[PDB]
C-alpha cells in the first residue's frame, strides 16, 4: 500500500503556476519517472499556507512529504526517493555510469558568471568558459558508453537511452541556461555541438521534461535583477 507522496514546489510570480527552480523540477521529473501516484503542491513563500508553515517549519523549497514523514535537501530528497520507490514496483533511475552523475553539472556555474559579469572587458572570456563547458557535454554525449559496443553515440540521453537522475539534475539547469542566455546575452548553443542539440531535441519530446518546465516568461522574470548588461 503506497504511502501518501506530495512534492512542494516553488511558486512562481502570481504565486500559483510553476516558479523558476531547477530543484523543484528535478524531483517533479523523479516522480513522474518512477510511476507513483504523488501530488505537487506550488508554494508562495510570502504567502506560505498554515499546513506548509507546519509541515516544514524551516521553510525549505523543495521539501516532500511521504506519509508524514518531511525530507528537505534535494540531493537527499532524492536518494530518498530512488531507494524506498523500487524494484519490483518502480524502476531503478540511477545512472550505471558514474561520470553521468558529473557531466555537465558545471555548466551552471560558468552561466550564472557569465550573466551576473557587467565587465566587457571580461565578456568574451565568460562566454568562452560556458562554451568550453557544453562543449565537454557535447564530448560526454558522443561518446559511446560501455553498453554500446565513426564513433558518435547515438543514445538520447546522457546514460544511454532512458531518462535516469542524472538528466533530471542537468535538464533543468540547462533550460536556465537556454532561456536567460538568449534573453540578455544574445547567446545561443552552437548547432556544431551535435549532442548537446540532440539531447535536449529529445529531452524536450519527453513529457516528464516539457511538462515540468517552468515558462519562458517566468525564467525571463526571475533573472531580471540578476543578469547585467554589459557597461
Amino acid at each position: 500500500e503506497q504511502p501518501q507522496v506530495e512534492l512542494f514546489v516553488k511558486a512562481g510570480s502570481d504565486g500559483a503556476k510553476i516558479g523558476n527552480c531547477p530543484f523543484s523540477q528535478r524531483l517533479f521529473m523523479v516522480l513522474w519517472l518512477k510511476g507513483v501516484t504523488f501530488n505537487v503542491t506550488t508554494v508562495d513563500t510570502k504567502r506560505r499556507t498554515e499546513t506548509v508553515q507546519k509541515l516544514c517549519p524551516g521553510g525549505q523549497l523543495p521539501f516532500l512529504l511521504y506519509g508524514t514523514e518531511v525530507h528537505t535537501d534535494t540531493n537527499k530528497i532524492m536518494e530518498f526517493l530512488e531507494a524506498v520507490l523500487c524494484p519490483p514496483r518502480y524502476p531503478k533511475l540511477a545512472a550505471l555510469n558514474p561520470e553521468s552523475n558529473t557531466a555537465g553539472l558545471d555548466i551552471f556555474a560558468k552561466f550564472s558568471a557569465y550573466i551576473k559579469n557587467s565587465n566587457p572587458a571580461l565578456n568574451d572570456n565568460l562566454e568562452k568558459g560556458l562554451l568550453k563547458a557544453l562543449k565537454v557535454l557535447d564530448n560526454y554525449l558522443t561518446s559511446p558508453l560501455p553498453e554500446e559496443v565513426e564513433g558518435v553515440s547515438q543514445r538520447k540521453f546522457l546514460d544511454g537511452n532512458e531518462l535516469t537522475l542524472a538528466d533530471c539534475n542537468l535538464l533543468p539547469k540547462l533550460h536556465i541556461v537556454q532561456v536567460v542566455c538568449k534573453k540578455y546575452r544574445g547567446f545561443t548553443i552552437p548547432e556544431a555541438f551535435r549532442g548537446v542539440h540532440r539531447y535536449l531535441s529529445n529531452a524536450y519530446a519527453r513529457e516528464e521534461f516539457a511538462s515540468t518546465c517552468p515558462d519562458d516568461e517566468e525564467i525571463e522574470l526571475a533573472y531580471e535583477q540578476v543578469a547585467k548588461a554589459l557597461k
